[PDB]
């Protein structure tokens, strides 16, 4: 649903660490991270803040993300980084990103889906394609 | 917040000295207050294995409170407290809890460095930190 | 360290010497000394039970003790209490005890200045407070 | 001790002269009472029942107690009241009692209660020793 990001955010974790000079809230191990239908889990995860601009940030590999679409799309995905910034509505996997969907999978270098936007992206570096399919 | 070096006002229902092992204690309903610091606890216990003071408060739970230079304060629980003075260091340990304005921890070791403004938390192997977020 | 092998000097405006007793009473800008110690007080008297035995009195009546290291004790209080045998010290105010680093304060402060182990004491309503500045 | 205000009153000196009912006595005069021993230079007595009073400067007391303890002392005026056995030292005065040792300006004493008291004149104060 639209305004997910509008919801308190869950994490569990092993370890954590937190730079009140600014704001950096650093989790390890096992990392799981809810928010409203997202689901996220990566090896490490740093949430920066700047006094504001909320920028959630994934790390291992894989990395993988869930959610939930506004039409009851369940849009899955994963890469070696996530990057939920809640400021605009931004996702940008890296590297060896895929993402799905009730319809169009893709698989690249990185993609940007926008949920505000209901819009995708894709890039290669040069000697590397990418990946698409349909729905039978 | 410029409460690192305040004065420490230390008051309960009984106090109990041995200044030759230097081992002062406190009973009753303790309430260790330096600045904005509060501590509430059943039993304190500031001991100096020098010349390099440690405050040890002890509760079911004790509690936590400072004034944060931003004006929103910091709450906090743990079965017992272990403030350092050498360093400004806090250590909320057993059934530990924080929480700020926006945000709420909770894992089984709390470290607090007050001077620098950074926090930890840590679960023994088998549980789990949690953690909350605002807006 | 060794302030009460030494003789005592009171000065007071009265006093009365029960031979019988002792109960060697004072009164009177009473402002008896030994060693470093200067209990002043409103009424003093002394006795020895069947080991002697200062009682202070007087809202406030005071106290120094200077230590074998440095320790400039101090404290104040309405009841004061000495016992030269075991060195123990009373005080009960309005109670209130001094020192270099910590102050406290309460209803009755016990101190065994013979090995500097103290205790403070406070009744149900009331609260025993304590500071230490640096 | 106990039982000295009991014996005869052995006063002696080099002068004396009784009347009709003040005795005066005079030089180098010692007025004795079983252990009880004023040294002075000049007893009277009276009537408030006699009334002794030595002078001197130093007039001095001595009295054994019953503990083997001595008495000693010395002021100005020497009141003694065999009326009720009592004793008052005055100006400059001072009973010695080692352990005890009180030094002040008008010491009372009743020998039959083993009791003392001491006064100051707002000025001096009294002046207590205990070894």
């Amino acid at each position: 649903v639209t305004g997910d990001t509008d919801q308190p955010i869950h994490i569990e974790s092993d370890q954590q660490s937190l730079d009140m000079q600014g704001n950096v809230v650093t989790f390890t191990g096992n990392v799981i991270v809810t928010q409203g239908t997202i689901k996220i889990n990566a090896d490490k995860v740093v949430v920066t803040r700047p006094g504001g601009k909320e920028v959630i940030d994934g790390y291992g590999k894989p990395a993988t993300f869930y959610q939930m679409q506004d039409n009851g799309k369940p849009v899955e995905g994963h890469a070696s980084q996530m990057h939920y910034e809640l400021a605009k509505d931004f996702v940008v996997l890296t590297g060896n990103a895929y993402l799905q969907q009730v319809d169009s999978n893709i698989k690249g270098d990185k993609i940007t889906y926008l949920v505000k936007e209901q819009k995708m992206q894709a890039f290669s570096d040069k000697g590397k394609r990418v990946t698409t399919v349909l729905v039978p």
